[PDB]
């Protein structure tokens, strides 16, 4: 169930934030995200914002990292597109 990254598009907003395949997204701006729909819901709420901070769990790591996404070049159409894709992420 948990939101675990499978691939990361080169040069994407996630690639620049150093998010790596097999990383799990634990929170978006301190709001826990137990699944991908919860990630999607939080990201939609960042429309218009310059940045958001994600807390991630690298693969098989116990360490948790806060990573800042730069959203100043971000656009997606919320009726037609998956926000998770628009960040460079392919779910596992
Ligand atoms: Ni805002």
């Amino acid at each position: 169930v948990r939101p675990v990254v499978g691939e990361i598009a080169a040069n994407s907003i996630a690639a620049e934030a150093q998010i790596a395949p097999g990383t799990e997204l634990k929170a978006v701006d301190g709001i826990e995200t137990p699944d991908w729909d919860a990630v999607r819901l939080q990201m939609v709420d960042k429309i218009g914002d310059e940045s958001t901070t994600i807390t991630v769990a690298p693969f098989g790591s116990d360490q948790r990292r806060d990573v800042k996404l730069d959203l100043r070049h971000w656009a997606f159409e919320p009726d037609k597109e998956d926000p998770v894709s628009s960040l460079g992420i392919r779910p596992r």
